[PDB]
């Protein structure tokens, strides 16, 4: 059946990407549009499938984020840092800050750059950005680990995320290339970044949702789930695998993949 066939394919797509920082939305305007999945029905099939993949990060850090609302089941939280510190939802919330009051001023505005010029562009920058971080990065990370960041580096990070309201920015490669130009070490940026995208995008597609509501219908359910839970399998290899990935590895083999990305969207799109 074609209908779920692509909903595993775009679920499989969704889950690679989402918490890689090389653009979800870039990879799903150029594989939508290579299978013909495009219209108002996609886009909202689109956001119910990264709530799979959010749901992967929360069953991940499912202690570590309830720990952060206050509640800690009957066991020490694992500690994953250099100093006597903790993450808190300070932490979470100024990092959540900056993007909100800015993705709510210019609602309108941002939804207007969803071009696949706009996305094409992002994708370079973007890449550039992470070059830059990878290159301007202190030698020795003040933030080893997630339960070092400062509530400065959490602010910080959390500005940076404005960049992710460009479409095709990617806001882990935002959020991932300013904790490391704030001193935090890639693994604990990129834990950051996951935490901070549960209240980020459960907010992102509660919202879509609600604005999209009207195209749901009862036939939508076989397709909506499976690329769902597809999303979530993917995302949780992903994640996992990243996260041991980039112990070894720098960004600057996602930055120039990002390239090769924003030449597919030139060639499919024009
Ligand atoms: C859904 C569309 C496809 C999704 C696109 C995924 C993005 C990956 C692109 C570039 C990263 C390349 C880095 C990953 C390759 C590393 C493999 C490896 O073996 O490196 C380990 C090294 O040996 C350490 O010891
Ligand atoms: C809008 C979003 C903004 C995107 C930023 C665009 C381009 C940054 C690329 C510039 C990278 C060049 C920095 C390299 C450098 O100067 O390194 C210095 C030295 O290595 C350290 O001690
Ligand atoms: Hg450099
Ligand atoms: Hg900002």
């Amino acid at each position: 059946m074609h209908s779920l066939l692509i909903a595993a394919i775009l679920g499989v797509v969704e889950g690679l990407t989402e918490f890689l920082p090389v653009s979800s939305t870039g990879h799903m305007i150029i594989v939508g549009h290579l299978l013909g999945f495009e219209g108002d029905t996609a886009k909202t099939f689109e956001v119910v499938i990264q709530l799979g993949s959010i749901l992967a990060v929360v069953v991940m850090f499912w202690r570590r984020l309830f720990g952060l609302i206050g509640i800690h089941f009957g066991r020490p939280l694992q500690h994953e840092g250099e100093s006597k510190g903790r993450l808190t939802l300070i932490h979470i919330l100024l990092g959540m800050i900056p993007a909100v009051v800015l993705g709510l001023l210019f609602h309108d505005t941002i939804k207007s750059l969803f071009n696949p010029i706009n996305v094409m562009y992002a994708l370079v920058v973007g890449g550039l950005l992470l070059i830059a971080a990878e290159c301007l990065k202190p030698k020795e990370p003040r933030a080893p680990g997630l339960d070092d960041m400062t509530y400065r580096q959490a602010f910080m990070i959390g500005c940076f995320q404005c960049l992710a309201l460009w479409p095709g920015f990617s806001r882990s490669g935002a959020t991932i290339s300013g904790g490391m130009l704030m001193g935090v070490s890639r693994y604990a940026a990129s834990e950051f970044s996951f935490l901070l995208a549960v209240p980020m995008m459960m907010g992102a597609t509660a919202l879509d949702l609600y604005k999209s509501w009207g195209f749901l219908t009862s036939g939508d359910i076989p397709m909506f789930a499976v690329g769902f839970i597809t999303a979530f399998v993917v995302a949780l290899i992903a994640i996992k695998t990243f996260l041991q990935l980039i112990k070894r590895i720098s960004f600057i083999p996602f930055a120039i993949y990002r390239f090769i990305v924003a030449a597919a969207v030139y060639v499919v799109f024009f």
